[PDB]
């Protein structure tokens, strides 16, 4: 990913989302779009972004249903032009395999979310996260998401998935994570509010990239 | 809920979704709409259904993100006219409280999903489900979802949440659950494919209601 930085575009207005992404485009080449933007503006926003910016799009849909429904969600998401989808591992292996099957059929990718970045992840998810990551390895998952807010957990995840898997990490900036520390273990960092709520998003992105280039 | 039956409308085409819901409307008064329909047809389909059928709409969005994102998802979902939203408990209490806060602000309801109905739920979710339900009780959640496919787990959930909480249950029909057994513990059952894939959905719904009225 360009500069190892993925923009989390969670503004809920098409005009604002387009303006901020355009302003930071020279620093990124992957945008993560989630339900805040899609539920406000529609699935067509994915193809619009892909066309206007020529970026890769990761659909952060935190997919977390039964296998049949997960299949339908993945099929709608890739039909809309997303390059990859983020899927929860907590619902178990059949739910994840449903997503992997559709990604195989459509030439796309699944990212497995293993431990979440927020405080509540400590309640249930963290205790399952090593096993979720091991399940990923055993299903042949090659792309993973783990938390910037806990780099010792990010280290342990990297250890489970090995050096050839690709690992991206949210929770940088607003949630407390550090870019440079997170990039010791992740291949790329995801940044939302620290860029898109900034008075000058391009300067915010540039400042992050500057602290990165040093590593 | 009319006849204790909620239709899970997971067809992905507006025309087919409208036709089946119209055909079964005399038997239900609550429709659960999830991402298969919304990601195909847009969020406007919720208001369309609410207007055309005068039903209550539960948005099955399996919400499973960090608190800030959950807030945004809930706000978009209620702005679109949904009466209630389904939220995962696995991400922990802060994520659930974010949804409860928005439902309080907008005069709407949250359903907490506690154990899922599919086989993979046995891997991680089932081991956490009693505690997720207890967390719900301690947050003041009054509406819950638990699995028709495991009525001994549905009994244990009912025991945790008490008799005054409202409990709805998917996995009836296609996934193997039985209407009458599930209604020993749940207030209402959710049915999707057994109705909407039937040659005659009205006859399928009627046949279910007939086996219900007996209880
Ligand atoms: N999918 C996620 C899983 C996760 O564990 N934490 C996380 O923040 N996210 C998403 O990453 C982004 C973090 O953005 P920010 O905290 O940098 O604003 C938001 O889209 C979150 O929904
Ligand atoms: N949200 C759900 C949680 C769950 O545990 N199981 C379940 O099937 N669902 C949903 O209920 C419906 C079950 O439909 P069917 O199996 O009756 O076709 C589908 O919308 C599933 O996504």
């Amino acid at each position: 990913v360009m500069n190892r930085l993925i923009l989390a575009m969670d503004l809920m207005n098409r005009d604002d989302a387009l303006r901020v992404t355009g302003e930071v485009r020279e620093y990124i080449d992957t945008v993560k779009i989630g339900y805040p933007l899609v539920l406000s503006e529609g699935m067509d926003i994915i193809a619009e972004f892909r066309k206007r910016f020529g970026c890769r799009i990761i659909a952060d849909f935190a997919v977390a249903d039964i296998p049949e429904t997960n299949e339908k969600i993945c099929r709608a998401t890739f039909k809309a032009g997303a390059d990859a989808i983020i899927v929860h591992g907590f619902p178990g292996a059949d739910s994840v395999r449903a997503c992997l099957n559709v990604a195989e059929e459509m030439g796309r990718e699944v990212f497995l979310l293993t431990e979440m970045s927020h405080p509540g992840a400590e309640m249930f998810i963290q205790g399952a996260a090593d096993e979720i990551a091991r399940m990923g390895v055993d299903l042949g998952v090659k792309n993973y998401v783990g938390p910037s807010t806990r780099p010792e957990r990010l280290s342990r995840l990297r250890e489970i998935i090995g050096q050839d898997s690709f690992l991206i990490s949210p929770g940088v900036g607003a949630q407390g994570g550090d870019p440079g520390e997170t990039l010791r273990f992740a291949d790329a960092i995801i940044v939302g509010r620290s860029i898109y709520l900034a008075d000058n998003p391009a300067a915010a992105a540039a400042g992050i990239i500057e602290s990165i280039k040093d590593l």
